[PDB]
């Protein structure tokens, strides 16, 4: 996603913690002036200004390209040496839950959680390798040129020309997402790639022309907003298994 769309997803999961999780949330964040769940939700987008070192090892793990392999996700062919989402999520995944760690260390663990979660929600995030994830597929939406990649990033949101206050809401409204009975965070990122990916491969969402207007976000704006609302909630789920275990007995 683009960052309204990862700010979105934060804001969505941050209501939905367990008060364990809240706490341990807030005292990660409170060791970072002005952090909040959403502020930090593009954080990982930003590293070639923010961090070059990191930005440049993390770049890979923004998605995984499992379409041509009708969307059934193999670790050592789609993620070698765990460079791609499903692995970067399930390793961040543990080291945030991983109280012998420093704070900061905790901290980038959750930023990378937050971002990553919304990632792998993101159909072009677990697309096509050959096209890089339909960015290499150009298309005239109304009278702007674009990519399909972008137009599913943030192109379709900007349609709502809402900002983030606006835009909550709307998501909170939809009917709620069946999630998952229980939160694994080992194998849950797998599970969403896939589903994702079979997103990407559904009827009509690569677009028989390349110009296109609202008809297309009619359809699939909602699909987009659908896919903000469920990772938001996978997301609250995974930071209430992973930070918020104990309410007794904490
Ligand atoms: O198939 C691709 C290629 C790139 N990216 C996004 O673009 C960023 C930059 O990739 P690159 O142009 O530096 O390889 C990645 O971190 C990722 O967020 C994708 O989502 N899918
Ligand atoms: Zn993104
Ligand atoms: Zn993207
Ligand atoms: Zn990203």
């Amino acid at each position: 996603w683009g960052a309204q769309g990862h700010r979105l997803v934060a804001e969505v999961a941050d209501a939905r913690l367990n008060p364990t999780a809240r706490a341990e949330v807030d005292r990660l964040l409170a060791t970072e002036p002005d952090a909040t769940l959403a502020s930090i939700a593009p954080w990982a987008d930003q590293l070639r200004a923010k961090d070059p070192g990191l930005g440049r090892r993390s770049a890979g793990w923004h998605y995984v390209n499992i379409a041509e392999d009708n969307c059934h996700y193999e670790a050592p062919k789609h993620c070698r040496n765990g460079n791609c989402i499903v692995e970067a999520l399930k390793a961040q995944s543990t080291i945030l839950g991983d109280r012998s760690l420093t704070d900061g260390e905790r901290l980038q663990a959750l930023k990378f959680v937050v971002h990553l979660v919304g990632d792998i929600h993101q159909p072009m995030h677990a697309g096509y390798a050959h096209d890089k994830g339909g960015n290499d597929f150009q298309l005239q939406f109304g009278n702007r040129g674009t990519n399909l990649h972008s137009l599913w990033d943030s192109g379709m949101l900007n349609t709502r020309k809402l900002d983030d206050a606006g835009y909550l809401p709307l998501l909170q409204s939809q009917r709620a997402p069946k999630l998952a009975r229980q939160s694994n965070p080992q194998r849950d990122p797998q599970t969403w790639a896939e589903a994702s990916c079979r997103i990407s491969m559904q009827a009509g969402v690569y677009p028989a022309t390349r110009k296109i207007g609202d008809e297309y976000t009619e359809r699939y704006r909602p699909l987009a907003e659908a896919q903000l609302r469920l990772a938001g909630e996978n997301l609250a789920q995974l930071l209430n298994r992973v930070l918020g275990a104990r309410l007794e007995h904490h």
